[PDB]
């Protein structure tokens, strides 16, 4: 069965899950030899672990390694990677990219590298020092974004075994068309049929069987806003296709949208994958819990994701108490993984920007500020003060020493100004 | 013929009191055959050679991404500083987190280089399509980049140089130390090369510009301050500075005499051989920066001076709030046209991040919808990307779509956007 | 309203012909604020341009790394194809080998043509320092590259465009295949696009080249000759290909009839919008090639054209020797002027490794002898590379160090190497 | 205080003869708080291991692309050798063409070595899933790979050493050069590091390993047989070897007596911390091979060493064809068990394509059609890459395609090719 050929995966794992191929497909297409995946196996258990044991996991889009370490040690228990960042800021063709699908493939996996690589060195430092960790694990699970899967399922499956050798934990794929690809709160959305979503569903499955990994597949559906469909083959589909408006000149069919194909889809998906999420135009709770009442109807107690987007305007939207119980109360619905897929761009850009400003202003008073403000965050965790501790130049003052037997005339952290100025 | 000729934009008087140890027919001989324009590398270059001699001084902040140098620019600042610290803690072409040591590929600096400008080009481009006209001076702000020390011999130090031509870079900087045992400025255990060797990597850099047609400014940095160690002592103009009494170490290295005596020496070396000097300090020290520029300049009157304003440093340790707010613009009139807080960028983002990430982990919502308005509130100053969609150029795309479709196509992004909706 | 003062260095006569569906104020609108100069891809466009308008025609091999090009260049071809199926097979930005299907990161073609003009650069460079005139007429021979079917949209098309642009390629073939169910031309499984939508393709790259400053040349390639799958059935020109009477498959693909009927009316259709035209074929068909030709130009008299003389065909299967020796000529004078073999590199590559690893493996150093020995028999037509030290640039990185140290370096590497003292004529 | 639980896939006696600088305590301190398992490094590491011992000799070309690895592997090599000459020439990170200096960036081998495995793999995913067993002993021969002088420091080592572990390599080579003027071992200005620096980069080299949890081999390189310069006399290993008269030269160097004695040396110096041990020689000469042979094994009896069968030697004007012949069987009973033409890929590669191309601007079709008649002919010696649609795997995704459709995908790629069409048997 499924579980003698992922070795790693707990009981009850595939519990409700479908497959489209059987094992002996498994063995044809895995080749001849064992390959490891450890940081992919060890994601996906604790991300399984973590959606069960936990009222929710919450998680920040990371745009770098450096981020994803200062979300660990702040205490959050899983790392995620916005498709949408990586276009912005961090994608393999060097560019500044709108959330269309206009990056390389690779490059949402090269970024779960970075950060799981960052999460290396720090997990290398503290078990140097030899005190233990200050946070559960620095290997905190990273959910992944895999857009569209660049293509039709071949491209999905591909795009999912990168992610799995990058260590990712688990990875979205949403219903649209890869060439008209968009930012799940952008217009101009196209859907395919559920069909043809649910083969890029059971791609990813595949490519995680024939990997022998245990990863999560987070189905998302973008028809609450999206008004075009690519085809009508799916009688599925069909109740919400409006014929009298005819095609498009791309021909593209019109649909009608919202909450009602985004739960016949949600059903449809939920075979195929560990979690479900639909975007949504508004942070609404009554929307969600009728959402997730209406997946529970038919799947219950299947796990949901939801997208806490800084693409909605929190305090026009809601009250004060509202914002303040928000996840709280989507976890009790069964929003079990909640993120806010751009918080990497908006501190990032907002940090520096007022960096800069007042550095304009105040020169070296603006910097002093920061530094003190490191400096008081110090008493709640944060470390990064001590920059050269924080990169790992006492890890590697380790290394050299060993190498040397302990008398290497280069060593740097002895006559650093860390040491001298920043003493405790 | 003679370099003006060989470096066409080369503006009058640009290598006055510059020195080279090859000749114009030597840089035909070995740039080949065809023209190649380096069309930002130029641009930069001469605007950083017109603000260096017009502005009092020009500040900087070490750019980790290129959206942090895109906010820079956007909040007035006219140049960017490229560090390879930061290189090696979250941007290099290894996926690791390194500290200072020259650990990563020698294409990490250049790559990032090149990642700044696409940045910053997107922004131009996003403006100029916009049709009213750019909100800054210019996007492209001049780059100051770091090379380390060379990645290895002086043909190593040619090559990153014109990959930092390549990517666009105005100004490089080399310093003199051993490449093997390369560290932070302000790290222990560095190890300077003899005076003659590092003026090597100098000519190689400036053949290097020659080669590509560029007037490429070049930073002699000298870490002598602080280094107690020296590869060789072969070159008489180090051997005052030599610990005879002491021997050699188990490596070999000749034990110096450090301060900032064998700086100036070094300095007075170096400057025919590069278009500004650098000195990387222990403490930001005033009458420490005051000696050195009298020093060099009783030997090279008018040298340009650069001077790093190093997070290395405990500021609020060393110096009262009068010292600090002053401390760029005294350095200013002392003759330090460029100063730059290397790190800068590492730490806004870190502390940044692991401060939203605390607060998200113990309030949720609440905490990223303080940054969200604190973002609003920025937008008085100058601030725009809280509209993240229009940011990152979506509204450029969807304008590239309507010429190519002639206005037909039904997939537009922006008119349908949440950002539209809800952040007027 | 003139496209050539946004292009300066297109020729008298570049643009005769070609339509566009923007305008030249949407060029300046979309082009950004400064000038930027992209000379790779200047001077390879215009020098292809003369070759195709010059030569009885223009032929090519399809070259997997900087170093093949090199060989063709030095050898006396005048152009170099890139194959974005050999950039799936052994040569893209995933580290992975891949069949034909757009499976490979999007960057993956153009990363290939900056490896190809960085090797031609280092060639120029040794060849100048040395000072005795160049060995070819020019190092930097034009490369005509594969953009396969866009990796996406227009938009995708317009960013690929712009990458082999900066990478200095000198033309740009796309295809009217779907892109995530994109094929190599000689395999089965191929979904067309409609018309319409692979004119917006076209398009996309004509307004990524104004924007870019560049005169770029564009090549509209339809795969209809072999295509039985359709994605939609929208434009009214390609309903009379439809086989209604089918159904759509399960996909909700339409099924067409394929061959030269739809190939002719999508090149008539395409022609305004490239500069050469291109229909892969299932057999090397010397009057097929006549009746393409003469069809579309009935309707578009001049137009230049483009043939894959592909190694997915079974030559002498299909063709007597002198029919074989006679095909790139006729072609020729039929209107085809840039003709390419796309796996040439691949086949070689392989062909000659195994034989060599064979060789070696029964007879050691004895196989490689015999290598060194063809290679030293080979200098007397050109061959070089038996010196390999200064075929990779030793000689000249020695003259950069040499003026760097004012003459008196103690560790140059060519006067005291095994290639100087054993090397010798 | 035990290596062999660090390291559970070593086996026993693997470590016999091994001296470390470090201890088990400090690879436990260093190595992290979690076990990630490297499969191809610890599988090609013990399958290296275990032929060097069981095999006459292991004999291996230099590959400069997974396809070259492919070719190598399916004509019956059992090793695969990556040269760091060919990543300068034609393969880098820099998308350059280089001369073998250590100009690239420091993870271009590595990088390599990545595709390497990634061709054998998809090689592999291939024939198993064809049903029929493997057409070799297995796809994933070991690689011995090319550090070059570490790229700086024992640090610099240190970091090569691990990417090169998680790319899976099976070995991995340093040598006792200057990393900023690093040389291939045939050119001249060569200068040497002391014996006791080379040593720590070794050790440097080991703790990599130890951290990550593998076996992987480290082969100690000496170019002292014509290295004239040397960093510094400091370490009194070496000081019998300078020349104090001669002085210095003006970049600092010590000058030194070159020749077999001080490779001697520091071989014997480097081999508690080695595997095997490699001196660079100016000509391939077998007397002065048994001299290092037997010096060595006086001091360190059994040893294994390896052999650089270089194409910067001029073969036939060294040797006659009887030595050329049996030169790598009478290196193997002289104890050297890992033996590699350093350069092959690259003479393969640029020979293979200088004549076809200049057989194609004379012949055009015919030169072509010449190729595929060879490549039909070497199917019988068991060439299969004729056949280019199944060898980069177009029948493995199509079976991947069908499984995720359970049988009705309409868009697979093989049925209806014009490969099975016109490649019939
Ligand atoms: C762009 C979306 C996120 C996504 O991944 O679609 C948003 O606005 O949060
Ligand atoms: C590490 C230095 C900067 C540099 O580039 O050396 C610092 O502490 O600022
Ligand atoms: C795979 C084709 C070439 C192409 O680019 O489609 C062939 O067989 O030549
Ligand atoms: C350049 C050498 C090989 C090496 O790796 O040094 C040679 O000529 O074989
Ligand atoms: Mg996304
Ligand atoms: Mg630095
Ligand atoms: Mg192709
Ligand atoms: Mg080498």
């Amino acid at each position: 069965d499924f579980y003698s050929l992922i070795p790693s995966a707990p009981k009850g794992r595939f519990d409700g899950i479908e497959r489209a191929h059987t094992a002996e497909d498994v063995k044809r297409l895995r080749g001849s030899v064992e390959i490891k995946y450890s940081l992919a196996e060890m994601g996906a258990n604790r991300l399984w672990k973590l959606i069960h044991e936990e009222d929710f996991v919450n998680a920040l889009g990371a745009l770098s390694g450096n981020q994803a370490m200062q979300m660990v040690r702040a205490g959050l228990k899983a790392i995620y990677l916005s498709g949408w960042q990586v276009a912005a800021d961090a994608n393999t063709a060097s560019a500044m990219y709108p959330d269309q699908s206009l990056y390389p493939a690779n490059a949402g996996p090269e970024l779960a590298k970075r950060i799981n690589r960052t999460l290396q060195r720090a997990d290398q430092i503290e078990t140097a020092e030899g005190k233990g960790l200050s946070v559960d694990t620095w290997f905190a699970p990273i959910v992944a974004d895999a857009e569209a899967g660049f293509g039709g399922p071949l491209d999905a499956f591909e795009i999912m075994k990168a992610y799995i050798e990058a260590g990712a934990a688990g990875v979205h794929f949403e219903d649209q068309l890869a060439s008209e690809k968009k930012c799940g709160h952008l217009g101009g959305k196209v859907l395919i049929p559920t069909a043809a979503h649910i083969r890029n569903l059971n791609a990813a499955r595949l490519a995680a069987d024939v990997m022998g990994t245990p990863t999560l597949i987070v189905a998302r559906t973008d028809a609450e806003a999206a008004k075009l469909l690519t085809s009508d083959i799916d009688e599925r589909d069909q109740p919400f296709v409006d014929y009298e408006a005819g095609r498009t000149a791309e021909g593209f069919y019109q649909v009608k949208n919202g909450i009602e194909p985004c739960i016949a889809r949600a059903i449809a998906y939920a075979p195929y994958c560990d979690l479900i999420w639909m975007e949504t135009s508004k942070p609404d709770l009554a929307q969600a819990r009728r959402f997730a009442e209406a997946v529970h109807k038919a799947h219950p107690g299947k796990l949901l994701a939801y997208n806490c987007s800084p693409s909605f305007n929190w305090k026009k939207n809601l009250d004060d108490a509202t914002i303040a119980k928000f996840q709280r109360e989507l976890g009790a619905m069964g929003y079990k993984f909640q993120f806010i897929t751009l918080a990497g761009f908006h501190q990032l850009n907002y940090g520096m920007f007022e960096l800069a400003r007042g550095y304009k202003d105040r020169q070296m008073a603006a910097y002093s500020e920061l530094q003190q403000a490191e400096f008081a965050a110090e008493a709640d965790g944060y470390t990064a003060t001590k920059h050269q501790r924080e990169v790992g130049t006492g890890y590697f003052d380790a290394v050299s020493l060993a190498i040397t037997g302990g008398q290497s005339s280069t060593t740097a952290m002895k006559e650093s100004t860390e040491t001298a100025q920043f003493k405790p």
